[PDB]
């Protein structure tokens, strides 16, 4: 298909692909399920446990002390594993391999795996609506839902690579990177993510909750506040995100150091998010938002960020169903904090009111070479109001627009539908030291004599494997490549699931 015309169908195709009926597979007795998880249990370094085609129900907490140890299912994708689990990766290099999470949900709060050694790899797994079978109620302090994860990573060099992870539909993020002082270099590749949605419990029907229930159904968080002002120096590559709504935040990047580059990122209402920390770069991502409400790029916070060669389509809206949260949404969102960043003012735990799960005023932004097609909000100024906290609903006085943003060769292209906004500058709150290199904006721009300059005829127009390409200016084609089921996700796919 040209860009348009893709689909799920299309990007989800591969002949590679084996099916797996889960009406085939026999349920495994409580007998059987406690031989196999004495197997688990009883595993010396080096052995490796193969599980029997089968559904096993309710394995609940299986801890692997062992090191060098592979848990795989005998045919990939038929080892399904239901009702309460969660593997607790405690030794060394450790993978799991082939394995099916679904009709169930996690046995402890941070995941059916919790990837606590190094070296510990989750791979060819496809968790498929893992949202059952714990407490799910509002609290008691505040009405708040239990946020459970699917995947927690601890330790170091973890990879999670070639997964499937459909259907995450109650509160938490799907996969969370918990660090501490120094890098991780965990690997997050390859893998499809797919239908994550919220209130589909009605936990929005309690209005004065909603501004922190709306929060934490992120893809991946990457570090948190606290580890926000060190490396990870992870990846998070060459994925497939079809229909990802979560929340606001999409990818949730809390530390330094990251790369979320190349990804396909099609029809998901939900942003990279650049939330705390320092030097991460996203680069040579297609966002395909496909005319669907409230689809966007990237939203920026903190410094020194550089954001380059993504090619960023068709993505609409601009203020985010719930308030108070700064969800202002576009192709590329240059977030107000509550800092004097041109002044050299840092979050710092220790000053009341600019605590490190504050909002980070960015400075040191390189935005080059992007490409915005048809983007109804496109490089967007931030005006956001913002308020004192999640659970806090004042609002917060002082705040400041983005600092030294350096602007280089990116194409607004809004020829198509001219009166859609390329760039919105605000009065309100002009960007400092700003520098425009060689810019192309077609389409409205708002207060634009804050621009010192920008061009609004476009380069010789081609298209390139259905891209457009821009001659000498925008996201270099070259670099670019829609990601699909011939190289993401598993090598199967499964029949007879149930939500």
């Amino acid at each position: 298909p040209s860009i348009s015309e893709i689909d799920r169908s299309y990007l989800l195709s591969s002949d590679r692909l084996t099916e797996v009926d889960g009406n085939t597979l026999d349920v495994a007795s409580e007998e059987q399920v406690a031989a196999l998880k004495a197997q688990f249990e009883n595993l010396k370094d080096g052995d490796e446990v193969v599980i029997p085609n089968g559904k096993y129900a309710n394995l609940g907490q299986v801890t692997i002390t062992a090191n060098d140890v592979t848990i795989r299912a005998e045919q990939a994708g038929a080892a399904w594993l239901t009702g309460l689990i969660q593997f607790e990766l405690k030794g060394d290099d450790i993978t799991l391999d082939g394995l099916v999470f679904t009709e169930g949900g996690p046995n402890e709060r941070f995941g059916a795996v919790r990837m606590m050694g190094n070296g510990n790899t989750l791979q060819n797994s496809t968790f498929y609506y893992f949202n059952h079978d714990y407490t799910y109620e509002p609290d008691e302090r505040r009405s708040e839902y239990p946020k459970y994860l699917w995947v927690s990573l601890w330790g170091k060099d973890g990879k999670v690579i070639n997964n499937r992870f459909e259907g995450k539909q109650k509160r938490g993020t799907l996969i969370g990177v918990q660090k501490d002082d120094t890098p991780d270099n965990h690997l997050i590749a390859n893998n499809i993510f797919m239908d994550q949605k919220p209130n589909q419990f009605n936990e929005f029907d309690i209005k004065e909750a909603i501004r922190y229930n709306g929060n934490s159904w992120e893809a991946i968080r990457i570090g948190d506040s606290k580890s926000s002002q060190w490396d990870s120096s992870s990846k998070f590559v060459n994925n497939l995100m079809i229909d990802m709504d979560g929340e606001r935040e999409l990818i949730s990047i809390k530390s330094g150091d990251n790369t979320i580059s190349g990804n396909t990122i099609f029809q998901s209402a939900a942003l990279i998010s650049l939330r705390h920390g320092k030097g991460n770069t996203v680069e040579n991502n297609m966002i395909l938002g496909n005319e669907k409400r409230l689809t966007g790029g990237i939203r920026i916070y903190d410094e020194d960020h550089v954001i380059r060669n993504n090619y960023i389509a068709n993505t609409r809206g601009r203020d985010g169903v719930i308030e108070g949260n700064a969800d202002l949404r576009g192709g590329i969102v240059i977030n107000t904090g509550i800092i004097d960043v041109a002044n050299g003012e840092q979050l710092d735990q220790s000053v009341k009111g600019k605590e490190l799960n504050k909002q980070w005023t960015p400075k040191n932004i390189t935005i080059e070479n992007n490409s915005l097609v048809d983007t109804e909000w496109g490089i967007v100024y931030g005006n956001q109001s913002h308020r004192v906290s999640l659970f806090n609903n004042a609002e917060v006085e002082g705040i400041y627009a983005g600092v030294d943003i350096a602007f280089k060769h990116n194409v607004v292209d809004n020829s198509q539908t001219p009166e859609f906004v390329s760039v919105r500058a605000t009065h309100d709150f002009p960007l400092v030291g700003a520098t425009y290199t060689d810019e192309t904006y077609v389409g409205q721009v708002t207060d634009s004599e804050l621009i010192e300059s920008y061009s609004v005829e476009l380069p010789k127009v081609t298209v390139e494997n259905g891209l457009n390409a821009y001659q000498g200016e925008g996201a270099d084609v070259s670099k670019l490549s829609v990601v699909t089921a011939e190289t993401a996700g598993p090598d199967y796919v499964l029949e007879n699931t149930t939500k």
